């Protein structure tokens, strides 16, 4: 009850800034996870004992690939409590709750392939489910470890807020369906602009935490240079398996995969970075004020992109 998380005094600094990386050392993750719920949440709105069984089951079905890891789960938990804790009085008891646990979760079981791979190879995930492939795994996972005996985090929360959550959850999840994030933005900056935009509107909320949850996922490319390029092999070590595996089916993949296309790395992060992340956190910025940091960011690291181009480095 009376049992606080602290964090060496850089750390319990930085973790409150958007561009925070949550470093090297495994160990850690669980108690700054931890540490973000009870700052974002409560110290009482789940027992201890049950939430670090979760973290560490949930932990324990995240795989070893190079990006869509359990550093990546945490990273996107804390790119959200960034934003829970900028917006304070925006968000209910159990949107809170819900949305840290969607973030964690939000690619449990990732094997480091597109939901693309999974239909030309026909995986079993791919008939089960014909859209968001990965999502509505991800989501069914959550749901696995949720019924797991002395894992129910929500077991005090009524019938209703409990379905109310475990909904929060499923769509927060779908929504990392980037195929998806392109339709929910443009009706979002349309809904801005003509001035319809309610956040008493359910379906209006929706969207947002659809956006705030791309905005989550993509954010490493809302750190510092030295983290983002880093973190860009990881994402580039799955995309280049990915295409060999393409390959292997007879298939060319698309060059963005394609390791002997790796000297066009840099024009497809710009594409990326036009595309899709300054729209998406200049949309979040729109909606969402406090957040604006993250467009900052992500510009600083776009032009840094256009300086490895003009072979500045
Ligand atoms: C849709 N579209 C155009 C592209 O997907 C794209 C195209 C050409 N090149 C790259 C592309 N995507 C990425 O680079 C990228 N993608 C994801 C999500 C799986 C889609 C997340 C992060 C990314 N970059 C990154 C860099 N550094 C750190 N973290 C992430
Ligand atoms: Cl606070
Ligand atoms: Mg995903
Ligand atoms: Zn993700």
């Amino acid at each position: 009850g009376l049992m606080q998380f602290t964090l060496p005094v850089r750390l319990c600094k930085e973790i409150e800034l958007f561009h925070f990386d949550i470093g090297p050392f495994e160990n850690m993750w669980p108690g700054i996870f931890v540490y973000m719920v009870h700052r974002s949440c409560g110290t009482s709105c789940f027992e201890l004992e049950k939430l670090c069984r979760f973290i560490m089951s949930v932990k324990k079905n995240y795989r070893r690939v190079p990006y869509h890891n359990w550093k990546h789960a945490v990273t996107v938990a804390h790119c959200m409590y960034a934003i829970l804790q900028n917006n304070h009085t925006l968000f209910t008891d159990l949107e809170r709750k819900g949305l840290l646990i969607a973030c964690l979760c939000h690619d449990l079981d990732h094997r480091g392939f597109s939901n693309s791979y999974l239909q030309k190879f026909d995986h079993p995930l791919a008939a089960l489910y014909s859209t968001s492939t990965m999502e509505q795994h991800h989501f069914s996972q959550t749901v696995s470890i949720l019924q797991l005996e002395g894992h129910n985090i929500f077991s005090t929360l009524s019938s209703s807020e409990y379905e109310q959550v475990l909904e929060i959850i499923r769509k927060a999840i779908i929504a990392t369906d980037l195929a998806l994030y392109f339709g929910n933005r443009k009706q979002l900056e349309e809904m801005y602009q003509t001035g319809s935009l309610n956040l008493n509107n359910q379906s209006h909320r929706d969207r947002v935490i659809g956006l705030m949850m791309t905005a989550c996922d993509l954010c490493s490319v809302t750190k510092l240079w030295p983290v983002t390029k880093l973190t860009a092999n990881d994402i580039y070590a799955e995309f280049w398996a990915e295409g060999d595996e393409m390959k292997k089916l007879g298939i060319q993949p698309i060059p963005m995969m394609d390791r002997d296309k790796k000297d066009e790395v840099p024009q497809g992060q710009l594409g990326f970075y036009n595309a899709v992340a300054i729209p998406c956190y200049t949309t979040l910025t729109q909606i969402l004020p406090p957040t604006e940091p993250l467009l900052k960011a992500c510009r600083d690291n776009l032009s840094q992109w256009e300086k490895v181009i003009r072979g500045e480095e």
